[PDB]
């Protein structure tokens, strides 16, 4: 099935990057702990992957995809909570269904 990842960022730094390729509804989970008020910002290569957010605080998911209305100005989302998140990548459900596959590269910002 999909693959669950802690995130672990180098050092002093405030980003990392992961590949992977999901297989119909397979999903990948990225997980993370992180204090309320710090910015997510999450791109990825490939716009038929979505990404959603899931934790505390967040009332059942919220798109940071890059075209999402829950992103500010600077593509940014501002946990509303301490604790931890998960961003999932998933196919959209028309996909899924065809066992469509999805390569992708995320990069996974949190300052
Ligand atoms: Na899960
Ligand atoms: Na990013
Ligand atoms: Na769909």
């Amino acid at each position: 099935a999909g693959k669950n990842v802690n995130v672990e960022f180098r050092k002093g730094h405030s980003s990392a990057q992961y590949s992977g390729e999901i297989k119909g509804y397979d999903y990948d989970t990225y997980t993370f702990y992180a204090k309320k008020g710090q910015k997510v910002h999450v791109s990825i290569s490939n716009e038929g992957a979505d990404t959603y957010m899931f934790g505390p605080g967040i009332d059942d998911s919220v798109d940071l995809s890059r075209y999402s209305p829950e992103l500010d100005s600077h593509g940014q989302y501002s946990l509303p909570a301490s604790g931890k998140y998960e961003l999932r990548v998933m196919q959209t459900r028309n996909d899924a269904r065809k066992n469509k596959t999805k390569k992708y590269n995320v990069d996974i910002q949190i300052k």
